[PDB]
C-alpha cells in the first residue's frame, strides 16, 4: 500500500504527461534540471516558469491528509487559484482535497521578446494507502 497522488494535465497547462506520484515520502514538485527529470512517478516538470525547488507534496500517515506548501518559489503555487505565497517566499503547509486543480507557476511574456511561456496546471486525485479516495473538494 502507498498513498497515490495522479496529476493531469488541464488545457490551459504547459504540456505535460499523467503523474502516477506515489507518497510514502514527501515528493519535490520543480523544474527539470539534470539528474532530475521528468518521470511517471514524480512531479518534476520540462516547463521554464517552475522554480529547481518550487513545492513539496506529502500524505500525512497519522491524519490522513495531503499538503502542499510553497518552498520559496519564484513564481507561485496555487490551490484553486489561491497563491499560497509571495514570490520567493515560503508558505505554510495547505491541506488539498481530491479534484483540487492546482497550478506551479503563472504564464510569462518575456518583456524582450514575443514569446509566452506556460505554467504547470494541473487537476489532483488523491488516495489513501488502502486505495480509497481522500476527502473530495467541495
Amino acid at each position: 500500500p502507498s498513498a497515490l497522488a495522479i496529476f493531469t494535465c488541464r488545457p490551459n497547462s504547459h504540456p505535460f504527461q499523467e503523474r502516477h506520484v506515489y507518497l510514502d515520502e514527501p515528493i519535490k514538485i520543480g523544474r527539470s534540471v539534470a539528474r532530475c527529470r521528468p518521470a511517471q512517478n514524480n512531479a518534476t516538470f520540462d516547463c521554464k516558469v517552475l522554480s529547481r525547488n518550487h513545492a513539496l507534496v506529502w500524505f500525512d500517515h497519522k491524519t490522513g491528509k495531503f499538503y502542499l506548501q510553497d518552498t520559496k518559489s519564484s513564481n507561485g503555487t496555487f490551490i484553486n487559484s489561491q497563491r499560497l505565497s509571495r514570490g520567493s517566499e515560503e508558505s505554510p503547509p495547505c491541506e488539498i482535497l481530491s479534484g483540487d486543480i492546482i497550478q506551479f507557476g503563472v504564464d510569462v511574456t518575456e518583456n524582450t521578446r514575443k514569446v509566452t511561456h506556460g505554467c504547470i496546471v494541473s487537476t489532483i486525485k488523491l488516495f489513501l494507502p488502502d486505495g480509497m479516495e481522500a476527502r473530495l473538494r467541495s
